[PDB]
C-alpha cells in the first residue's frame, strides 16, 4: 500500500554527470561514450545572451577553452560541434560508466525523472511531467543548467530532457538531447512567457484508479457519461481533451478495478463541478496530474531496474 | 525557483542492494563491506510469524541455508549473527561499490529518501518523513522488506531506516540499521496499530518560510503569538507541540525572510482557522509537513 511520487533510480545517470566551464560560466554536461552534451548557452557572456549568434560565438572558441571535469579528473576536449541548442564536446576518454541509452523526445503529459546537478555533482532526484504548455514545474537554482530528465526501461536509460532556463513565473524550459526545445522558447535573455497551462486529464484519471486500488472509493458514483459530454465539461475547467487513445490506454486499469473509463469520467466531472468537500484522495486536496497510466501500473505492481 | 519533494540521488545505495533468500522467503539486503544486513524475519516460516523465537530459529540455521545474490552473482555466506531485529550475514566478498557510510538513528519529523527494491533490484526512489507516531507513509508491496531509508551529506550515506512490515492502515514500520524498531512495534504478526498521527509543526513552519522565499506572502498577518498560546491552538488541530528547540532551529529562516518565528506561528494559527479559501501555497492545497528546516535551506540555497 501507499502511493508516492516516485522517480527512477538515478545511479545510471549519476555516472554520466560532468562539470563544463567556458569563460565565466559553469554548468552541467552529460558524458556518454566520448561526447559531453551541454546547453550551447555555456559559450555566452553578458552582451552575448541579449542577441546571440551561436555560430559566430562557437567559431571563436578552441577545444582548450572548454574545461570539462568528471569528478576530480579533467577530461581533454578534442573537438566541438553544435546540434540545435546543444553543444557536443568530443573528449579523448570514453565514459566507462556509460549505460545502455537512447535519446527520445517526449510528448506533453508524459513524466520523467530529473537529476538536479550543480558543478557536475548530483544533488537531488525528483519526478515531474512535461506540462501541456511545454514547461516543467521543476526545482532549479542558478548552475542547474545541463541537468537531465530521463526514464528507465529495463536496463536502458532514455534521455528526454536537458535543462536550459527558468521563465519569469518560476517554471522551467529546456530541450530534448538533440537540442530541440520543448515549447515556443528560445535560449536567450528576452521577453518570454509560458502559455496558459491545462490539466493532464488522462493522468488525473490514472491517479483516480490508483486511489481506487489503494482503497479510496468515496468519489465513485453509479453514473457514466459520453466522450463528447465529458470533453465539453473538461474544456470549461482548463483540462486537456480526452481522446479515444487515452481511453484505450486506461483499459487495463478499468479491467483491474471494474470501473469503465467513462464511469471514472463521470466521477471526475462531479469532482470538477462540486469539489472534494473537505475530503482528500491519496492524501491530496487537489486532483493530481503528474502520474501517467503507465506510472500507476508500474508502482501498483513493483517493476524493477 | 520551484519547490519539489526531492529525494537524494540513489546510485550510492543501488550498488549495495542484494537479494536474500532463506527457504521460501526472499527479501532485500544491504551489502556494505563484507556484511549483508537484512530483516531477521527472513528466517520465519509464516507459521512462526505470530510468536517467533528468533534465537531458536537462527541456531538451527547454517551459512549455506542463506542464499545471497548480488546481480547475477551468488555470494558465499561465511557467518551469521543477529543484532536486535536485523540479521547480519558475513560474506566472503567485500562490496567494491561500498560508499563512505554511517548508521544513524533519526527522530520523528526527520526526512529521508527510500530506495524501494524487489528481489534485490531497485525500482524507485521517493522522499519520506518519520511520522510522530513512528510510522512512515511509504509505497511498498510484498517483497519490499529490507528496502532502506537514507540521507546523503557531501559523499557520505547515512543509513537511517530498514523496512520490515506494513501495518493494517497501510502505513509502514521498520528499524534503524542496528535493528532497533522505530516506535512500539515488533516483528510479529500480532495485533499492532499505529497511534493517532499528528502534523509535524516545525516542518509546516519551515515549508511556510520556503513559500515566503519563493514569493508567496498571501497567508502572512499582522499578528504574533506567545509559544504557549500557539501550542494551545495547534493541539486542537492534531499538530505536534512546538518546542523552544524548534523555535531556535527556525532562526536562520526567520533571519533570511525577516519574519519572526512567533509571527509565522500566528500565520499558521490563522491558516488552521480559515483554511486556504481556494488558494494554494507552493502548489499545494494542504499544509505540507515532510520538509524539515534543513531541507528548506538546502533546496532554497544549496
Ligand atoms: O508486512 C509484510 N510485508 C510487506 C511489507 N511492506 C508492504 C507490504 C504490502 C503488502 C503486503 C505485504 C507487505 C510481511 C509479510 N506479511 S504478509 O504479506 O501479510 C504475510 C502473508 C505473507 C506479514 C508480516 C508480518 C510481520 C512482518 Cl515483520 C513482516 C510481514
Ligand atoms: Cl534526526
Amino acid at each position: 500500500s501507499g502511493f508516492r511520487k516516485m522517480a527512477f533510480p538515478s545511479g545510471k545517470v549519476e555516472g554520466c554527470m560532468v562539470q563544463v566551464t567556458c569563460g565565466t560560466t559553469t554548468l552541467n554536461g552529460l558524458w556518454l561514450d566520448d561526447v559531453v552534451y551541454c546547453p550551447r548557452h555555456v559559450i555566452c557572456t553578458s552582451e552575448d545572451m541579449l542577441n546571440p549568434n551561436y555560430e559566430d560565438l562557437l567559431i571563436r572558441k578552441s577545444n582548450h577553452n572548454f574545461l570539462v571535469q568528471a569528478g576530480n579528473v579533467q577530461l581533454r576536449v578534442i573537438g566541438h560541434s553544435m546540434q540545435n541548442c546543444v553543444l557536443k564536446l568530443k573528449v579523448d576518454t570514453a565514459n566507462p560508466k556509460t549505460p545502455k541509452y537512447k535519446f527520445v523526445r517526449i510528448q506533453p503529459g508524459q513524466t520523467f525523472s530529473v537529476l538536479a546537478c550543480y558543478n557536475g555533482s548530483p544533488s537531488g532526484v525528483y519526478q515531474c511531467a512535461m506540462r501541456p504548455n511545454f514547461t516543467i514545474k521543476g526545482s532549479f537554482l542558478n548552475g542547474s543548467c545541463g541537468s537531465v530528465g530521463f526514464n528507465i526501461d529495463y536496463d536502458c536509460v532514455s534521455f528526454c530532457y536537458m535543462h536550459h532556463m527558468e521563465l519569469p513565473t518560476g517554471v522551467h524550459a529546456g530541450t530534448d538531447l538533440e537540442g530541440n526545445f520543448y515549447g515556443p522558447f528560445v535560449d536567450r535573455q528576452t521577453a518570454q512567457a509560458a502559455g496558459t497551462d491545462t490539466t493532464i486529464t488522462v493522468n488525473v484519471l490514472a491517479w483516480l484508479y490508483a486511489a481506487v486500488i489503494n482503497g479510496d472509493r468515496w468519489f465513485l458514483n453509479r453514473f457514466t457519461t459520453t466522450l463528447n459530454d465529458f470533453n465539453l465539461v473538461a474544456m470549461k475547467y482548463n483540462y486537456e481533451p480526452l481522446t479515444q487513445d487515452h481511453v484505450d490506454i486506461l483499459g487495463p486499469l478499468s479491467a483491474q478495478t471494474g470501473i469503465a473509463v467513462l464511469d471514472m469520467c463521470a466521477s471526475l466531472k462531479e469532482l470538477l463541478q462540486n469539489g472534494m468537500n473537505g475530503r482528500t484522495i491519496l492524501g491530496s486536496a487537489l486532483l493530481e496530474d503528474e502520474f501517467t497510466p503507465f506510472d500507476v501500473v508500474r508502482q501498483c505492481s513493483g517493476v524493477t531496474f
